[PDB]
């Protein structure tokens, strides 16, 4: 039996306000309603992995897990095993894998962040789950964020206090929050961003959706502004919106959306809105390709349409040579040449690198670089030819060329990192001088620019 290069993986995100499910809610996991939708000839295929994101949900996990497993089975004809879940408050993920996929799944980790202080905590935050699969780490978030129209930088802080917290993936990663653990990382919830329009013009987006016309729409989502804006989710990805708002539904209908301000809404508007999303980071140049990305029309317990979305992602084997694992292989080599870093602080303390990859047996660190002043105030950190030379522990090119170098940059005098980033050894040419670049991010927020070149060595 041969290991996958490729699996698929389902990503669910409802908010069941508070209500139990109706007895059927097959449609989600098989993509179709609103949206991109998923192929009639795919329907008794299964996804490899279900990630099945919930807020306001009123089930006991055994509830809700005898229900999509008994869903799942319908669909497909196959018993999916449980791999984790985890419930904060009325939040709760849950991760079902395809029975084959057993042994192939490893190191689960499950977390949860409370976002917010005294009067803002008590509801909201994330719940995730992260594993290996083979030689691929995956991570996934559920959020749920602040809610109100009037209330977006409050999701911006709720989202970086979650990549911040939330204890995923490899803890020997240290520089690196959950944006940088995983080779592919999903994050998905009831965001609770909104359609930024005046209350005035409630029947107009009424309209706009009916005519299905969502371009003028989409251009006020605060997610979508506030992600052009560098505000929240820098270096994610979410496929285009080809649905209608997925929040606020009148129950037992999708006929009308209830945005008049109530007792029961402390008073405010809920104009239709993109609350219920999905978004991504994968590794530079691993294979993620979105292949649904929808709404169900057919399941109205609750204020709020299920979302779907459904991904190929590039996974790789657990590779064994006669020398790596438990060695090096003399034969690999990373080399770089010409390197620099770019720092956005305003501080003037020296910097050291740190080099982190599954490739290595530890982390390496660097000797410091050479500040000088950028013709714009910048700092600049020159490593020049001085970064060391990294020992792979395995040199096969069909393992060294499918893994990533984290780079942290990091002060000699406290030891913080002011910035992190990736690079793929996915090049274009082994031992041959080639252009590198990452940004740098903390606390998931633009901090500088790393650049040079790499040589690498395989042993072809
Ligand atoms: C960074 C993404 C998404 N953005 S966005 C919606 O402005 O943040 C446009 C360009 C894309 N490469």
């Amino acid at each position: 039996q041969p290991e996958p290069d490729m699996i698929t993986i389902f990503i669910g995100t409802w908010n069941m306000g508070n209500a139990p499910p109706p007895k059927k809610i097959t449609s989600w996991f098989l993509s179709k309603g609103q949206g991109k939708t998923r192929d009639d000839s795919a329907d008794y295929i299964p996804h490899d992995i279900y990630v099945i994101g919930t807020q306001e949900d009123p089930l006991s996990e055994k509830e809700w897990l005898e229900i999509l497993k008994h869903s799942l089975q319908e669909i497909t004809s196959v018993t999916f095993k449980t791999v984790a879940i985890h419930t904060l408050w009325n939040i709760r993920i849950v991760v079902l894998a395809k029975p084959e996929h057993e042994n192939r799944i490893s190191h689960i980790c499950t977390d949860n962040v409370k976002t917010g202080i005294a009067n803002t905590l008590g509801n909201k935050g994330a719940v995730g789950v992260s594993f290996m699969f083979n030689g691929t780490s995956l991570g996934f978030v559920n959020s749920h964020l602040t809610s109100g129209s009037e209330k977006k930088l409050r999701r911006n802080q709720n989202y970086m206090n979650i990549l911040r917290f939330l204890a995923l993936g490899d803890k020997k990663l240290s520089p690196f929050n959950i944006t940088h653990r995983f080779t592919h990382l999903f994050w998905f919830g009831d965001l609770n961003y909104r359609v930024d329009l005046p209350t005035w013009e409630a029947e107009t987006i009424i309209q706009k959706i009916k005519q299905q016309q969502y371009a003028d729409l989409l251009s006020h989502d605060q997610l979508l502004t506030e992600r052009r804006e560098q505000k929240v989710f820098l270096h994610f990805e979410e496929e285009e919106i080809t649905f209608a708002p997925t929040y606020r539904f009148e129950r037992l209908t999708r006929d009308k959306y209830a945005y008049t301000k109530q007792k029961a809404t402390g008073m405010k508007y809920n104009l239709p809105s993109w609350c219920d999303r999905v978004l991504w980071k994968s590794y530079p140049l691993v294979h993620v390709v979105c292949q649904s990305y929808g709404s169900t029309s057919d399941i109205m317990t609750s204020d709020h349409s299920p979302v779907f979305a459904t991904f190929e992602a590039g996974v790789t084997s657990q590779f064994v040579s006669k020398n790596g694992p438990g060695t090096v292989d003399s034969q690999g080599q990373i080399e770089f040449l010409r390197c620099y870093a770019t720092l956005k602080t305003k501080s003037q303390t020296k910097f050291y690198l740190e080099f982190h990859s599954s490739c290595l047996e530890s982390f390496v660190k660097s000797q410091e670089g050479e500040n000088e002043e950028g013709s714009e105030g910048e700092l600049v950190v020159k490593f020049g030819e001085t970064l060391p030379k990294l020992k792979p522990i395995i040199s096969d090119p069909e393992y060294l060329l499918d893994q990533h170098i984290l780079i942290s940059i990091k002060s000699s005098d406290s030891d913080e990192s002011y910035g992190e980033g990736c690079i793929a050894l996915r090049l274009e040419a082994t031992e041959t001088q080639l252009p590198i670049y990452t940004p740098l991010t903390h606390h998931g927020e633009l901090t500088g620019h790393f650049q040079g070149e790499i040589k690498l060595q395989t042993s072809q």
